[PDB]
């Protein structure tokens, strides 16, 4: 048995000195990284006078000769709108696909021009975010496919063929010869002779990028292999400053190219940049490393160390490597590297670039709540880093070859006169990409100019593959910031653009300060909570402190015990076992015995007024405190539940950040609402889950008691150890004992606690099974008030995501790995059911499997595990019978094979079943098993139905890049989370409010501003709760009220029409490139069980003013009371005598005395399906009370998280 954490993520190497001053820097606060670049980049007036006269003169060149797009000509000519344009240029593209040029003529001529082209050419539209951007300028996340098929059908009857013609060619221009210099190597290789003469050269981009398989990987590999033999020959042993190299990206070498993954990464990825460095050794041409996200630069550093240092490879000095000067650590790395260059006796190729991810590192930083960001956020940063760092390189050309990379006429006129007069090809360069440079270029390269030479970046690839990075190149060209667009910018004046931004920088009020309009990731919420705080599992002192605090955590003697108010209980004491290595022991539990269960209730009732009367706010203080509390002790907590719940370290991290975002999220909510009049339910029984130990947990326990009620935590038996850790913190924090007892122990101490006679109100999440179970029970009783005791039950799902033909199939694969098989599936919220669009089905199953075989199964005390165990033996026999079922039906079944050392735990391999019906599904299999199926696109509908026919209905994924696919899907899907574009997991409180309907559960949603509500017996009005849409059908029931003479009622209506918040439509704060929304609809068909005929006139108008439709109890022989309805509430309105099979409904209206309400509740918990929402009211209370009713639990909550980074970029940060 290992010990544990023994080899939890020891570093590639040890860290030298070098390498310790590169990971000191990794979010150094933007203020202290400045001054040593204002510093480093500073040169004296008479060079920064000659560079302004150098660069003004470029910018003059540049604006004096021939503007005046290709694109801009032809909608010019055809009088085109934008959406014209971009339809016209997606059409070209479709055009295009047809490779017999004379086929595609006669299509031209005989068919697209004389009318339908829907007829003929996957929608046409799918690359319209790129053609938009083109023909715009702007970039758009998603298409409006309908606007784009108007406006083509417009265009084609209005100018028919030429136009289609000249788009045809000027496509063909674009694709072929301006994004990608070639579409093989060979034809690049042929088209860059033209400027080889005139003293430019080359470096060639296969355009592959992020492999997901290992056959992908392998593809890619051997498509540098045969470009390194290409350039290689066409270089005929120029070298490496005059000859072609060849730039490749680690990524696109190995699927799974991350710190997490080193030890793969070495062994694996390793060997095959060494045997293409061999190759481009032996035609001695450069072999350049471009740089990728943060978080893979300083793996790549280890790397580029043993390539250098590997003596098959000495010789040659065209190894190359990027830096980029938006990176905090840019300066540290060119140290490290240029030792590097000293040690190996190589001169390495740096290339000193700025940077082509800003937009996805300010997402990431803020998503994982790091200290702060890795790269620059003012632009102008950028540009100072960049200039201080060339000061660095221009200071080291004897060991290194610097390449300065870059647009930007001020920054080249200001590192050119830096370089001073002594020239000579191969002291160092400047480069520039295909297409895009070679305007400003020609005006530098050749002894008539500034006589430095430029090396060209060119893309190569095929139409199908530059569709990827044309958005990056456009979006960081078309930037308002970006150097190519201030130029184009007639506002934009010679004088703004030569500015220098050295002393730009240096005359700023605070040096380096962060922009003011970027959040830092502490700051999501900004007044109304701090974020909580994550862990850079990418950070080398983040884990190796981590390494050191996770041992230590598992030498701590923990222990849960019955906590209750007079305190600890006896009881039958067991060892807690790590699920994925039994023989290590966890800790040791004691159980609470039925009786002190029982005892447990009493003392919360005893202690319930004491706790009541701590002011709303000094309970959310302990709340608050116990946040700080887990934020301090993230480290042990996590080592307590990846080893108690078999959880990655990454997943733990997240984990303990929601509980601590629960605590200070209802304290928020508690501040903005509570006070004297919103008074407690009483005794609280929280029965939590082991699938999220701490999170859920805490949530409702938080919840519970900064509502004002003393709690009955009962944790899951399989996680009673970080459950006694959270109330021991809890209790820290200032919530006093008798506020909050544990109960270890299994669903019998759990039903003792329901079933006590003190119970006020319970909250659980599990399985619908004890859900309906708890409901059972429950409808026995009623609160002191005669009111049904409440419920909120969270039930998880059988959650599906649809993928059409217009998706990015790595990205769906990685979405879709992600959703289905984190924490084994053992999610509420995990992808169970994957629906792809047939003509892609086969392409992005192939990936998937490929993907599934790179997951790696263990023991999490290790950061490369990606899926740890299943939380016991009986959940793997069930998960595993499911599996051998679908077997033995003839479904295909594709799983990953375990090592032997899983033996010692409770696993199950991640597995892939291909299912002809979604009907074939008929449970929740709570595993990593990934159910796929295919449709049809006319189908798509009938799908959606086919997905809310489960009954379920928690998480739904999107994945298109089509208006009106997204409309579509959107608005008939029945379910509280959604998600376009990006993964279905890990829902962020407050900001995906989370929880669903039919079988998910009874709502509220957790982290959600409806929460709190539902804890006490007078709901607050929640912060931003209201809407000012009324419902046409509740105003037509009014004013056929006013119609019979039922004037009151009639009254009522109307105020329940305006009280009613149906159609609340809000954004909710939080991560730049994400849109958070959160909306209330009707809930569906509302069961209205009246007395008399007046409280059925509340009951009905209750129900309308929220949207619902109704069924009404035909027993209540109230059918003469609802004579000559206007057909529009006639519509809404059905009777029921059977009400099991006139369900499902959403929830109930019930009036009675005590004894009918038991009643009607006893027979409402009999329906089948769903667990209903049941409010109860007395026909006084119906008439002294206006909420009798209360209109909150009437809609329901529904969360949309659509990524709008998806296209390739943030638009709006790209403003910034
Ligand atoms: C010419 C060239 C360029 C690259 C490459 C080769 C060659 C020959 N390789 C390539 C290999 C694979 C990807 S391409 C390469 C790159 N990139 C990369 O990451 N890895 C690579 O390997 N690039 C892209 C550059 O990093 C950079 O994005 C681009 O060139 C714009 O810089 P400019 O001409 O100075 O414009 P300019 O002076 O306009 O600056 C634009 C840049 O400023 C930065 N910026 C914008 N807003 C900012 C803000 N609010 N705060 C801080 N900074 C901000 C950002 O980096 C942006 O790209
Ligand atoms: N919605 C979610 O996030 C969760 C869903 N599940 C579902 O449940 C299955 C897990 O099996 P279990 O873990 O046994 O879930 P379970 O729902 O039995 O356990 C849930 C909680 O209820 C308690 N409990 C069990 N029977 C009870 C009863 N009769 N009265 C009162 N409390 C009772 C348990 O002790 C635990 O604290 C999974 O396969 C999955 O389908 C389980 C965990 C989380």
């Amino acid at each position: 048995a290992p010990a544990p954490f023994a080899d939890f993520a020891p570093p590639v190497r040890p860290q030298s000195t070098l390498r310790r001053a590169i990971t000191a820097a990794y979010r150094r606060p933007e203020t202290e990284c400045l001054p040593p670049l204002v510093e480093a980049a500073t040169q004296s007036k008479e060079i920064r006078d000659a560079a302004a006269s150098t660069a003004r003169k470029l910018i003059e060149a540049l604006r004096g000769k021939h503007s005046g797009s290709g694109v801009e000509g032809l909608v010019q000519e055809y009088s085109l709108s934008s959406q014209e344009g971009v339809a016209l240029m997606c059409l070209a593209e479709a055009l295009l696909r047809i490779p017999d040029t004379a086929t595609r003529d006669a299509l031209i001529r005989d068919k697209i021009a004389d009318g339908n082209w829907k007829s003929h050419l996957r929608s046409l539209f799918v690359n319209a975010a790129t053609w938009g951007l083109v023909v715009t300028g702007k970039l758009t996340s998603t298409v409006n496919d309908r606007s784009l098929a108007a406006a083509l059908t417009r265009l084609i009857s209005r100018c028919g063929e030429p136009v289609i013609r000249r788009g045809v060619d000027m496509a063909m221009r674009m694709m072929g010869e301006q994004f990608v210099t070639g579409e093989t190597i060979r034809e690049a290789l042929k088209r860059s002779k033209e400027l080889e003469e005139k003293g430019f050269s080359y470096s060639y981009d296969m355009l592959g990028e992020a492999a997901t398989t290992a056959a992908d990987a392998e593809r890619y590999y051997r498509d540098y292999e045969s470009a390194i033999h290409a350039i290689g020959k066409a270089s005929a042993g120029r070298g490496i400053y005059e000859g072609p190299g060849i730039s490749i990206k680690l990524s696109a070498l190995h699927p799974r190219y991350s710190r997490a993954q080193a030890a793969r990464v070495m062994g694996e990825l390793l060997p095959r940049v060494k045997a293409l460095a061999l190759l481009a050794k032996n035609y001695d041409i450069g072999l350049n490393i471009d740089a990728e996200e943060a978080d893979r630069l300083e793996l790549s550093l280890d790397l580029l160390e043993v390539l250098c240092l590997d003596g098959d490879l000495s010789g040659w000095n065209g190894m190359g490597f990027v830096v980029q000067a938006y990176g905090k650590r840019c300066p540290f790395v060119l140290d490290f590297i240029i030792d590097l260059a000293r040690r190996s006796g190589r001169r390495i190729m740096v290339r000193l670039v700025k940077g082509a991810y800003w937009d996805a590192e300010i997402k990431r930083a803020q998503l994982d709540g790091l200290a702060d960001f890795p790269v620059f956020t003012r632009k102008i940063h950028t540009d100072v880093s960049y200039i201080a760092c060339a000061a660095k390189l221009l200071a080291a050309t004897d060991v290194v070859f610097p390449q300065f990379a870059t647009h930007n006429a001020q920054t080249l006129a200001a590192i050119y006169h830096m370089a001073g007069k002594d020239f000579h090809v191969g002291k160092y360069e400047f480069q520039c990409l295909h297409g895009m440079g070679e305007p400003l270029y020609e005006e530098v390269v050749g002894r008539g100019k500034l006589d430095r030479p430029c090396r060209i970046y060119a893309p190569v690839g095929t139409h199908e593959t530059l569709l990827a990075y044309l958005v990056r190149r456009l979006l960081e060209n078309g930037a308002n910031s970006s150097f190519v667009h201030r130029i184009n910018d007639p506002k934009v004046s010679i004088d703004e653009l030569i500015a220098d931004p050295v002393e730009v920088v240096r005359a700023m009020p605070v040096v380096g300060a962060k922009h003011d309009r970027i959040a830092l990731p502490a700051e999501l919420f900004g007044d109304a909570r701090t974020n909580s705080a994550g862990l850079d599992l990418s950070n080398e002192e983040t884990l190796a402190s981590l390494t050191e605090a996770l041992r230590e955590s598992a030498a701590m003697k923990w222990t849960a015990l019955p906590q209750l108010a007079t305190g600890p209980a006896a009881g039958e004491t067991r060892t807690v076992l790590n699920p994925g290595d039994h023989r290590d022991v966890v800790g040791s539990v004691t159980e609470t015995s039925e009786e002190d269960a029982r005892r447990a209730v009493r003392l919360a009732a005893d202690a319930a007024p004491d706790w009541a009367a701590v002011p709303p706010s000094e309970r959310a203080a302990c709340l608050d405190r116990a946040a700080e509390l887990m934020q301090a002790r993230m480290p042990t907590l996590l080592g307590l539940i990846i080893r108690e719940a078999g959880k990655s370290a990454l997943n733990a991290i997240a984990e303990v950040r929601e509980a601590i975002d629960f605590l200070r999220y209802y304290a928020e909510q508690t501040r903005r609402t509570l006070g004297p009049g919103h008074g407690p339910l009483g005794p609280i029984v929280c029965i939590s889950p082991w699938n999220f130990p701490l999170a859920i947990f805490t949530g409702q326990i938080a919840a519970a008691l900064v509502a004002g009620n003393p709690v009955l935590a009962k944790p899951a038996e399989e996680t009673p150890l970080i459950a006694a850790e959270g109330v021991r913190i809890l209790r820290e924090a200032g919530i006093p004992a008798s506020a909050l007892q544990l109960l270890p122990g299994d669903g019998r101490v759990g039903a003792a606690l329901v079933a006590a006679a003190e119970t006020a109100g319970v909250m659980f999440t599990g399985s619908t099974e004890v859900a309906r179970l708890i409901q059972a029970q429950l409808a026995d009783r009623l609160s002191p008030a005669g009111r049904p005791i409440p419920l909120i039950a969270e039930t998880g799902g059988q959650n599906a995501m649809i993928v059409d033909s217009s998706a990015l199939a790595e990205q769906v694969v990685g979405d879709v790995i992600t959703s289905a098989f984190d924490s084994a599936g053992q999610r509420c919220s995990a992808l169970r059911v994957l629906c792809l669009q047939e003509d892609v089905a086969d392409r992005i199953l192939t990936m998937l499997k490929g993907a599934l075989h790179e997951l790696h199964i263990g023991r999490t005390d290790r950061l490369s595990v990606d899926v740890g165990p299943v939380i016991t033996s009986e959940a793997k026999d069930n998960i595993e019978k499911h599996i051998e079922r679908m077997r033995g039906l003839g479904r295909k079944v594709e799983q990953i094979g375990l090592a032997s050392e899983t033996g010692v735990g409770t696993f199950v391999p991640p597995t892939i079943i291909e299912l002809e019906k979604l009907s074939d599904l008929q449970r929740e299999v709570f595993g990593p098993v990934l159910h796929v199926i295919r449709y049809r696109r006319d189908d798509l509908d009938r799908l959606v139905d086919d997905v809310n026919a489960t009954g379920y209905g928690l998480t739904f994924g999107l994945h298109t890049r089509l208006d009106e696919t997204i409309a579509h899907v959107t608005s008939r899907i029945k379910a509280g989370n959604l998600y376009i574009n990006r993964n279905i997991i890990g829902a962020v409180v407050g900001v995906q409010p989370f929880g669903g309907r039919g079988l998910s559960g009874t709502g509220p949603k957790a982290g959600g501003p409806l929460y709190l509500g539902r804890l006490v017996t007078t709901a607050p009005v929640p912060p931003q709760h209201s809407s000012v849409h009324t419902d046409p059908v509740l105003l037509d029931f009014a004013k056929w009220l006013d119609g019979k003479g039922a004037r009151a009622e009639a009254e009522a209506a109307r105020n329940a029409g305006s009280s009613s918040a149906l159609g609340l439509d809000l954004e909710l704060p939080g991560p730049v490139g994400e849109r958070n929304l959160y909306t209330l609809h009707a809930r569906g068909r509302i069961l209205l069980v009246p007395a008399t005929e007046s409280g059925l006139y509340h009951q009905l108008a209750a129900a309308l003013a929220t949207g619902n439709s109704v069924a009404i109890d035909a027993a209540s022989g109230l059918q003469a009371s609802l004579k000559n309805l206007p057909q529009t509430v006639g519509l809404r309105v059905s009777w029921s005598k059977d009400w099991a099979a006139d369900g499902p409904f959403a929830g109930a209206l019930v009036e009675g005395d005590a004894e009918r309400i038991r009643a009607v509740n006893k027979a409402i918990a009999a329906l089948p399906g769903p667990l209903l929402l049941v409010q109860a009211a007395s026909s006084g209370e119906i008439a002294r009370n206006p909420d009798a009713y209360c209109l909150n639990w009437l809609v329901e909550e529904v969360s949309a998280s659509i990524n709008t980074a998806a296209a390739g970029g943030n638009a709006s940060l790209m403003a910034i």
